[PDB]
């Protein structure tokens, strides 16, 4: 009936908005890279471009939000949980918030600073759901909004099924099966539009298509390397709790310290400014970014960390791994650069999600999990250079496979969800990594749940949301 | 805490019970085939073996159930829905029911008669959940039973994630996310045990491992053949409604007709007897089974219908497709034999799920959907012998891929679920068939929901369950 039209419109509109956002963000990232390379010889000028491009974009995000809608900052999942639990917010689901969030998120995603997309997208989609509901009906509420959430993450990860399931877990305590089906229908239409848009504009934005891996794995799967996948999970759960803890601590700190809050209220663009500056100054490729693959932007990181190669073996021969040759440093061993990437991007992601801009957490923690997973996988490939024999099969170590698992585990420990495995399955391949991933993500969730709250639940607490 | 132990025990116990059941059922199917082949020259004796083996096993199933627990018949999902909605039944979750169901289902699955496994398994698992809860705690209830449901279908399809999601959709109207995580943990442990059991006993029972396909498909996917996948969905929705309708009509008919019910009450083994006899007499390979691949047993059918070949092209050259050469009849064209399989197995499945034995519906309708899908795919391969060019890629038709989609669509129209796509994704490959399957299953659900109730909802109505 009318609900069917609502779902179709939701999917279509979201796919279009998401595509547009991603397109402009990708074009901005290309200009970033091009401008940096245009100042090639001059090192001080390379620094200028490398730090000011993100600075301008993040400062713009903050300013735009502040001016248009100051409630279009900081994810959407925490506040959607509150709204779905009855407590409607202020001007959260308004049209100004839409404009603010969409433009400011595009700018944040085209800066290279590790900000998220999933959170803001859920809010963007819920605004669109509310708007579409008004446009259709007036020209329950929880049902409308919960489908919004589903298509938000569905169009964010470019993963229909996984997205719907993710939303259900992060935005609801008791879901209705009707809303599950409705969200799935709308998300499949979003994916349909995405496929048509792909045919139309080819290159444009590769909406999560770089994360499609090419792992030729044997179906039975080595249960001798399952302990490693489980260890990834356990450690990712611990690190997920550390992420949540440290993020909450910084989030509280900047306001709970009277002097800090006062100073930052007088100068609203000081906090985003300094954070962006230091992040970009540490990712400067001819500076510290050579030891942490700072040249790589969020998406490129995941695309290379999910490679079908073994960096530890092709270290003597770089320039053969493609875009994954930035991880091989002339001197520093790959393992140590993946470690430094993880460490550096841990604090970077924590402080970037604290900035007054639209920022979520999935992608930052996804690249962090991928880094941890890859580190483990590369060490496993160093410990087992000839592979591990199981029954009669010498299973070779695929470090990129470990990365996929690690990504799902850390991003499932931070968000307290087990649907990240499904998101990963659809973004990559499926079999021979189902059990490994399941074990890892479940173990991660367990450890993290026992230690700290979820990112969104912790943000609810920081903002003292009625919930 | 104690819940973690409950989940681990549930998964372990279910994996063991399911494996044992499947092992004995597979050994029975092997004896069936062996005995049939031992009477090779004598056609009347081949008939005897072909019809009496299933007869004995089904009559035994019925008798065992009747004697031990007469409430261990007819699926479990319909009655689990009722129990989960507060209305506890009689001696449904008792230990006699366990024995009855497990033994009788093993016999029904080793007969070759199209009976299901998913439904009874959900009941078997819920009994085990209740028993484990008593064993643990005494030595809420809905939470315990819900996890049982999840691990039941998880160990049935050998699909952890898909199973959990399936159960949520078929046994609940409003699910809690806690139960989702709990069910997932228990189902991943079930899968873990299954992997260990596989290593241990190798051949034994190939727990849904024959359905693992080898489709080398191109990622972008032909949107020019998407209309065909959508048509599969629409038609599968119509056929799913016909299945439900006809099954309900037969189910009501046998009791609503006074004379029939009276006669069948005096002779309880008459109905199962005659149904089994006629099904087996029509699947007799040197009789009518040559035109409907009756030699193939439920699992073998799915394994061959999910082949990476094109029967329409290798018809002049059979004995090269392997076990899929039974579909190529010397005279009758493959397409017509797949059609006859579908038609014959449609009524067969409808009347087999009406028998007084433990019987579900997933697998019967899964093979029916696979047949329909394959028929479409083979016709598509006949209409497009050189493939269909999209952008710059000549996508070749993979009839087996269409079968996977058809299976998910018809089994999602009968059960009114969209999680069958995920079950299929995990049973087979994933990418390049996500959107096709999603579209198909959603369209199937839509058409079917608009026409008839779900199988389980219709059974609830037949049995006048309070629900």
């Amino acid at each position: 009936g009318e609900d069917g039209i609502f779902l179709v419109l939701l999917g279509l509109l979201m796919a279009l908005v998401s595509w547009s956002m991603g397109y402009v963000s990708a074009k901005s990232l290309q200009a970033y890279k091009w401008s940096y390379a245009q100042m090639q010889p001059s090192l001080p000028l390379q620094f200028l471009v490398w730090v000011t491009f993100p600075l301008v974009l993040i400062l713009f995000s903050a300013l735009f939000c502040h001016l248009i809608s100051p409630q279009a900052v900081g994810s959407g999942i925490p506040e959607m949980k509150t709204i779905l639990r009855g407590v409607v917010l202020k001007e959260y689901l308004t049209m100004k918030a839409f404009v603010a969030k969409v433009v400011a998120l595009t700018a944040g995603l085209g800066s290279g600073i590790p900000v998220g997309k999933e959170g803001p997208f859920v809010h963007i989609a819920s605004i669109c759901a509310a708007v579409l509901s008004k446009f259709m009906s007036v020209f329950y509420y929880s049902d409308i909004l919960t489908v919004g959430c589903a298509v938000g993450v569905g169009c964010c990860f470019g993963t229909p099924l996984g997205g719907v399931l993710f939303s259900i877990e992060v935005t609801s305590t008791y879901f209705a099966v009707r809303n599950y089906w409705r969200g799935f229908f709308a998300a499949t239409f979003s994916a349909f539009v995405f496929r048509v848009l792909a045919v139309w504009n080819k290159d444009a934005v590769t909406i999560t298509a770089l994360f499609r891996t090419n792992f030729r794995m044997d179906f039975p799967f080595d249960l001798k390397e399952l302990p490693a996948f489980a260890a990834i999970g356990i450690c990712c759960g611990l690190l997920g709790a550390v992420f949540v803890y440290l993020h909450r601590q910084v989030m509280l700190g900047v306001r709970k310290h009277k002097a800090l809050s006062q100073f930052l209220a007088k100068h609203r663009l000081l906090y985003p400014g300094i954070v962006t500056f230091v992040i970009a100054s540490f990712t400067f490729p001819p500076g510290m970014g050579q030891f942490m693959a700072g040249e790589l932007m969020p998406r490129e990181a995941i695309s290379t960390l999910f490679d079908n190669n073994t960096w530890v073996k092709h270290a003597g021969d770089p320039e053969s791994l493609g875009q994954s040759a930035v991880w091989i440093h002339p001197r520093v061993n790959v393992v140590i650069i993946i470690f430094l990437f993880f460490v550096m991007k841990f604090w970077m992601s924590i402080v970037a999600t604290t900035m007054p801009i639209p920022c979520g957490g999935f992608m930052p923690v996804f690249v962090l999990g991928a880094a941890f997973g890859r580190l483990v996988g590369e060490i496993m490939a160093m410990l087992f250079p000839d592979g591990i024999l199981f029954d009669d099969i010498i299973y070779k170590i695929l470090p990129g496979g470990y990365a996929v698992i690690g990504a799902a585990a850390l991003t499932g420990a931070v968000s307290h969800t087990v649907s990240t495995a499904v998101i990963c399955f659809e973004l990559t391949g499926q079999i021979a990594h189902i059990l490994p991933m399941m074990v890892a993500v479940i173990l991660a969730n367990m450890v993290a749940q026992s230690l700290q709250p979820s990112l969104y639940d912790s943000i609810i607490q920081v903002k003292k949301l009625p919930y």
